[PDB]
């Protein structure tokens, strides 16, 4: 059966199952999926471009732009000009956004620890290294 | 930076980048993303439930049901009753659907081979085994 060992299908199913588990927690804490992805991706970051944010959150750029409109209205993020090119808008999390998401981020780390514990440290680090290398080759 | 090593973010980005590459090919062959996922997931399968199809194609069940309405109208799939429980509808690919997708499936196998070749057979099989185990634990 073709799909049983087809890498893109395996990645898509694993990603959906793992992320959907945490989504229930995020909503119980008042976050939508996309709000969580944006704030988690900006936490601890220097300002990044809207395009970079769209890539890392796996969200279409027009969707991200509308999302940032409302999150900036709520004081959770800030958009800023690029210091050279003004094709580029940069975005950062605010202190208000960080305080809003830090507890959820701890719960996310615990969730990931539970997901990876059956595989052991070696298999977990191998998985993360392979995924990171794949991203950097394909982005 | 939290997101750089957060497993769900790594899985989601890797899956998006790898699948989006093949999507351009699928569309050039007349398939939408969801049509491709359905036909690839049914190819070589015994009939499966609509819920199973929704899980493996990572598509919401109401979306899958509308998709099957039109794909069955086009003679590419067939819905059938479960031989015991009639809460359950089963679905299979037809010969017409298989012939429609088999060339695309060969191109998909070549694409996967290219994606995995830099990692080698050992790292590739490790990745697939880990993803399969994760799916089976979380489904
Ligand atoms: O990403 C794919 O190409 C795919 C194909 C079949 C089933 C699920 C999938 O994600
Ligand atoms: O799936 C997640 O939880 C996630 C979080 C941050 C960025 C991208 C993501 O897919």
């Amino acid at each position: 059966r073709f799909v049983d060992d087809y890498l893109p299908a395996l990645l898509a199913q694993a990603s959906q199952l793992i992320s959907s588990e945490f989504h229930e927690v995020a909503r119980q804490h008042g976050f939508s999926v996309s709000e969580w992805r944006v704030m988690a991706s900006l936490a601890g970051s220097e300002p990044i471009s809207i395009g970079q944010l769209a890539q890392v959150t796996v969200t279409k750029q027009p969707t991200v732009t509308r999302l940032l409109d409302r999150m900036e209205a709520r004081g959770q993020v800030e958009r800023l000009p690029h210091e050279s090119d003004r094709r580029i808008t940069l975005v950062r999390i605010t202190r208000k956004g960080l305080k809003a998401v830090e507890h959820l981020m701890e719960l996310a780390r615990e969730h990931e620890r539970r997901v990876l514990e059956p595989f052991g440290l070696r298999r977990a680090e191998e998985l993360k290294q392979t995924l990171r290398q794949m991203i950097d080759l394909h982005v």
